[PDB]
């Protein structure tokens, strides 16, 4: 396999996010962290978004993150045309990976949502 691209700063403690079942992120100006499966990774701060479920091979088929040092923003839609986000601020350049599918979300996180790792197929 797969193309990943990293977003983010070297902050905090690396995570891997196991199988992309469900999502949900605490979020202000920034991301507090991304809960993935129900496994929190980042801090406490920040309001906690609904959480996305996923159907039973539904996948994120395009992903906007806007970040610097931390995450500042994400944003996805599925290939069912269900979308997530923004959930964050502005902030930070934007990047968007566009019509792909993301297998893994892994990243690193303490206090705050520092980095992720996105592997997906073009
Ligand atoms: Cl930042």
């Amino acid at each position: 396999s797969s193309t990943h691209r990293k977003f983010g700063g070297s902050g905090g403690s690396p995570f891997s996010g196991s199988g992309l079942s469900s999502i949900a992120v605490r979020s202000g100006s920034y991301l507090d962290a991304i809960i993935i499966d129900g496994v929190h990774h980042g801090g406490s701060g920040g309001n906690l978004s609904p959480t996305f479920t996923f159907g039973s091979g539904e996948y994120i088929s395009n992903m906007t993150i806007r970040s610097g040092d931390y995450i500042d923003n994400i944003s996805f839609e599925t290939n069912m045309g269900r979308r997530f986000g923004p959930y964050g601020g502005s902030g930070g350049s934007a990047n968007t990976l566009s019509n792909v599918k993301v297998i893994q979300i892994n990243g690193s996180a303490g206090d705050y949502l520092d980095s992720l790792d996105i592997y997906y197929d073009n």
